[PDB]
């Protein structure tokens, strides 16, 4: 009666909890939770105990929070058996970037021909293996790559099932699949960092990430990174860019197919846009309004990240509601994009929810979150909208698409916490005039 309790959400009778709802149909539990608890409510994954936030105000104690009080990389455990940017994302090389991008889109079609169908799955999640390793690691080692590549990061996507909460090393096969496909990434580098201590550039013009850390030595003379290492770094490069990068990109198409009117009035304005010749690396860097409300509204209804995760550190108090040392805490972005008194008619596609009478991104800082908030804003936002930019400018001035399937019968698979579209999700192109 003095301190209160959080309440539990309802189900999750079963010995690991919620966990094989939150395996199966993550977004609807997560919506029980708001429906019967409110802002503060908690379900059950395993022996974990996980307060999910929602609303404005809670998310706000979320997004503000510091990465000591509630800590990230301890939520998650698929990122051991995983893993093992002053960089790529400074603005003076985003230019360069869209170079980058519009080139693999451009041999991603190479072959396409008049007319045909493509899975969007593969194709977006190739392309944007090619686009990650190339703009994220660079393009002289992007270019020593191949698919054996794109299918192991594929596998390692894939070993994310929520029964890692039970352990990340359950005897399960696509945990098996996970740990051989790393095992596979390690030997594809191997060979590639041979090769490069064989051949050092006389230049340092052409030295890459990979070449200074294959030179780095040890108190001994030795290397310091073997690998294994090298492997793993790599892997955390690309981690946050890939399947969020494939997943939005895949729904932007989607969502143009679903919606002709937008769909048209895009195309309208790339072919306006693009009549002044000037090139992708130009108009993607710059205002393309109507792709980028698409791409914002995209984002909102499907949110590649539809949970945030973190263990708490230490005591807390959320509107009254106590967390407890080692509880997780999490904010959802699928389940608050939605709020209705922020965004009306939350279920429907209306890109001018960004224009400026309305604005409901930059008015609802704390609720309108794909990209998160706060002291956890996505730090690949410029870039990955600059990259869908690109991409859209290339693919849809070359080729027109079209459904290949009911609009309502693409989906996604929330099978793993790395999210990506369920089958069957295809879509056929025509070259354009
Ligand atoms: C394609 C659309 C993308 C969306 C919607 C998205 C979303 C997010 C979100 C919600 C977070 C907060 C995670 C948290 O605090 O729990 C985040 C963090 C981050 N994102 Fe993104 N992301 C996208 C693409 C990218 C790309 C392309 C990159 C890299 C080039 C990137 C790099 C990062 C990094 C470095 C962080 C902070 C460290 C981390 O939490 O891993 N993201 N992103």
């Amino acid at each position: 009666m003095t301190t209160a309790i959080v309440p539990r959400v309802s189900g999750g009778e079963e010995e690991h909890g919620h966990l094989e709802e939150f395996r199966t149909d993550p977004i609807g539990l997560m919506q029980r939770v708001r429906d019967e608890c409110g802002d503060v409510g908690w379900f059950q994954l395993a022996n974990k105990h996980v307060v999910l936030l929602s609303g404005a105000k809670a998310n706000e104690f979320f997004f503000r929070s510091s990465d000591e009080e509630l800590d990230q990389a301890e939520a998650y455990p698929f990122m051991t058996p995983i893993f093992g940017l002053n960089s790529a994302l400074r603005g003076e090389h985003m230019k360069g970037h869209a170079t980058t991008i519009e080139r693999e889109v451009h041999r991603m079609i190479e072959n396409w021909g008049q007319e045909g169908e493509i899975d969007l799955l593969e194709f977006f999640a190739e392309l944007t293996i090619y686009t990650s390793t190339s703009c994220l690691i660079g393009t002289k080692f992007r270019n020593q790559l191949d698919s054996r590549f794109a299918h192991f990061y594929h596998e390692l996507e894939r070993g994310t099932d929520p029964l890692c909460y039970v352990d990340p090393y359950l005897p399960i096969e696509s945990f098996r699949r996970r740990d051989e496909a790393r095992k596979g990434l390690v030997a594809l580098v191997q060979d590639i960092m041979h090769q490069r201590v064989a051949n050092p550039p006389t230049d340092k013009r052409d030295r890459d990430m990979l070449d200074v850390l294959v030179s780095i030595t040890d108190e001994q003379g030795n290397p310091r990174f073997c690998a294994d290492e090298v492997t793993g770094m790599f892997i955390s490069l690309m981690f946050a860019g890939h399947h969020t990068s494939s997943g939005t990109s895949a729904w932007t198409l989607i969502e143009l197919l679903r919606h002709p009117d937008a769909y048209a009035a895009v195309i309208d304005e790339l072919d306006e846009l693009y009549a002044d010749g000037q090139p992708v690396s130009f108009h993607a860097l710059r205002q393309i309004p109507r792709l980028e409300n698409v791409l914002k509204e995209t984002l909102r209804l499907h949110p590649p990240l539809i949970i945030l995760m973190r263990v708490a550190k230490g005591e807390f108090q959320v509107e009254g509601y106590p967390i407890h040392e080692g509880e997780l805490v999490a904010a959802s972005p699928a389940i608050s994009n939605r709020i209705a008194e922020d965004f009306p008619d939350p279920d429907e596609f209306v890109p001018e929810r960004y224009q400026e009478p309305r604005q409901e991104d930059l008015i609802n800082r704390w609720t309108w979150i794909p990209f998160g908030a706060g002291r956890h804003r996505c730090v690949g936002a410029a870039f990955a909208t600059m990259q869908i930019k690109a991409i859209f400018s290339v693919l849809l001035r070359e080729y027109e698409f079209e459904m290949a399937q009911p609009a309502d019968s693409y989906r996604n698979d929330h099978s793993k916490m790395v999210v990506q579209l369920a089958r069957p999700a295809r879509v056929r192109y025509r070259r354009r005039k």
